[PDB]
């Protein structure tokens, strides 16, 4: 139908804005802690301490596959990413401090991203 079509240029055209804002996202995180998931490897405990991981190319995979249907879905993995590292490390560590640093610069990124959505309406 046109509508599904219509649909459909609506999710391409948020997914184009996301993309943006993740690249905007990302450029606040110039340690790369937080760009690939934490290796099971390197902590293997990590999965009884944190029950949903999240990374910048966990993200990536699911934008492009346009797997998120509004702003709010990626705003929820993104707070992931900075959560799951406020709890798994300690307040005086170089980890932790990248998440604080990551959370309070990207909540601008963030803030004009929800006014862009609402205003070109892509919900
Ligand atoms: C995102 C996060 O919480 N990190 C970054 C990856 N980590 C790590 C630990 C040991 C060796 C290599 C990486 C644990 C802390």
């Amino acid at each position: 139908s046109m509508e599904q079509v219509a649909m459909e240029l609506r999710l391409t055209e948020l997914t184009r804005l996301l993309r943006s804002v993740l690249d905007q996202l990302q450029d606040k995180d110039p340690a790369r802690i937080f760009a690939q998931p934490v290796s099971l490897k390197e902590v293997p405990d990590y999965l009884d301490h944190i029950k949903h991981p999240m990374d910048f190319a966990t993200m990536r995979k699911r934008l492009e596959a346009q797997g998120y249907k509004n702003l709010h879905e990626f705003e929820e993995d993104f707070d992931l990413i900075i959560d799951n590292c406020m709890k798994y490390n300690a307040r005086d560590t170089v980890f932790y401090r990248a998440a604080v640093r990551l959370r309070d610069q990207g909540g601008v990124v963030l803030r004009q991203a929800r006014r862009e959505v609402d205003s070109i309406g892509l919900e």
